[PDB]
């Protein structure tokens, strides 16, 4: 009876107690006027690198942004020019279509490859795209929608590849602080100082602790030159670093949340397994190739033989939910959709129960 | 004594408690994702706009941006070409130019002139400069840092030749809510529908309520075709709207602040009213305009006949103070220097002892 969302951005769960706590702090300080970071941000962001990715970065090398899409944005009209090339890997966020064609570059497009129980890279086929002269790939690491964490092989081989085409790689590494036990992040530009020198790193406490809303990114850009190229964009477009909350909130997600984080990480894990095992053993109409970070599901329907609108229809009358449609995601994400999977297990079971229902 | 910092752009007066007491209760739901704006905010705001000004306009005119300069720059990237030419008024708010030239457009400059003790447009000089092919003109309105309110008859003038020669306007207004008693400030796309039809309105508590580092500001465009030019820039750049207390704090601003705003305009305007007597009376080296709205004095300091590096020394020294210079301004604002009168009574006495102090 009673619809569902089952697709948010967000995380269901409410953001840790101490950014809570901090933010309330903040106010009883009642001047909010311009603000430029705190002095020990930069110092608490090395430290989470570090900690986190056994990443060294220089304080040096980070560069704010209101969110990880404008800095996509900023990184495309930086580094190519009008009418470029820009490659991606679909099925994938959508955003990074559109900020390519909205600023009028050329979409290139190197579709990864379902495995058995796996997506992986077309290395043959991506190597074709960057001869044709790629000059930007935009890749997702974690990559979403699918989930995969890159292992350090595939992103050296990945490395290979734009260091022999000269490719600038913006990293987009929002999902890097949940990843599953068995598996680990790797930033891109952390694999050598070659690929350092030509990767824009962007990272963000957003997903992690659920404050998306409050606008904090992070993009981290070891070369000065490319480094200059960014910050001079955001100057011409009037940017004047993050609000006030942001910073606040930022200080606070990257000292004071560990054990929240921890139990996160795990709980979400725990829900990843719990649903993968429910449509296999419940749903045999469906398959879906089970994740290894983020909190997204991503669902493979083809073999219902449905078109989207079908689908949708199916999913809202029949189960009375609403899910992330895939076929916008590109060449993959057809006959596709996600599900929030970073919420309550009581709200999971529930979901996976109009599931069933509507494929049943 | 100790330094004082007499150039700062914030008003040196705390945030309205009601604005402290809705950042509160926004923080009492501890969830901070995507958020879009509340429901009643559009109402808000053109409630704000009839009761301030008399102003009634749609709430599909509005538009958020995260700061009056990304505005500008949207605007110039929105209704301009490269190497086509952007119109300001010097003296003016330093980023005017900035924004025009990193944006590699032709700055063109028509001069304020001085006459009768107050800066005045100079039109003959401005329709010799659109006559050259001026594209769009920034107009500051109030005027930082003259603090010109300008008349309705001056803007019916500048709107008829912004009509004869087709030139699109964008109204700096952000300083639209301090204006002193005996003034009256007049929307320019308020003025007719013809204005309406070729005008950016960019608005803000940001100045008015001290809540800059919320990045809050509202942006007003009755044409259509213009504002889904203007929104199309900010979609290429990623954009997806305010923070979560961007909106929380406008929400009061607008509602809540009246009596605060209220007692701040009078007792503003009461200290410009003190500093100008003080200076007349005091400083005979020094001159200056009485201003018309906002909080920063403008002070000619043209009868000492020092270079810039002098008079700063000076002031460092001998005043241990620090002022803001009026050289960045442009043309009109050489030998000038700008002060905070937007501060408790006893710090401006302060300040102006050492302004005192200083040119004795």
């Amino acid at each position: 009876e009673e619809l569902i969302h089952a697709w948010i951005a967000d995380m269901d769960f409410e953001v840790p107690q101490p950014i809570q706590t901090a933010l309330k702090k903040r106010i009883e300080h009642p001047i909010f006027g311009y603000t430029l970071p705190p002095e020990n941000i930069g110092d608490i962001i090395c430290n989470w690198t570090k900690k986190q990715y056994n990443w060294d970065i220089q304080k040096e090398w980070i560069v704010f942004s209101a969110g990880i899409v404008p800095a996509l944005s900023t990184s495309i009209q930086a580094f190519t020019k009008e009418n470029e090339s820009v490659l991606v890997q679909p099925p994938i966020y959508p955003p990074f279509f559109e900020m390519v064609t909205t600023n009028n570059r050329q979409l290139c497009v190197s579709p990864l490859q379902k495995q058995n129980d796996t997506y992986a890279i077309d290395f043959e086929h991506l190597e074709k795209q960057f001869q044709q002269g790629v000059k930007l790939m935009l890749l997702c690491s974690p990559h979403n929608p699918i989930g995969r964490v890159w292992k350090k092989e595939e992103l050296t081989k990945l490395g290979s590849l734009c260091t022999k085409y000269n490719v600038i790689v913006v990293a987009d590494e929002i999902h890097s602080d949940i990843i599953y036990a068995d598996h680990t992040h790797t930033p891109f530009a952390s694999l050598s100082e070659e690929l350092a020198a030509r990767t824009i790193t962007c990272m963000a406490p957003s997903k992690t602790f659920n404050i998306a809303g409050l606008q904090a990114s992070i993009i981290i850009i070891p070369n000065e030159k490319l480094r200059q190229a960014f910050t001079s964009i955001q100057y011409r477009q009037g940017f004047h670093g993050l609000n006030i909350f942001a910073y606040t909130a930022m200080q606070s997600a990257y000292t004071e949340c560990n054990d929240w984080l921890n139990e996160i990480r795990f709980y979400i894990e725990d829900n990843a397994k719990f649903a993968c095992e429910y449509i296999k053993d419940h749903i045999p109409t469906l398959s879906v190739m089970k994740p290894e970070g983020s909190f997204l599901l991503w669902i493979d329907c083809s073999a219902l033989n449905l078109s989207q609108d079908e689908r949708t229809k199916l999913l809202e009358e029949k189960g009375k939910i609403i899910v992330e449609p895939g076929e916008k995601y590109g060449l993959g994400g057809e006959e596709h959709i996600g599900i929030n999977i970073g919420c309550p297990r009581s709200v999971l079971e529930e979901i996976l129960n109009r599931l069933r229902h509507t494929f049943s």
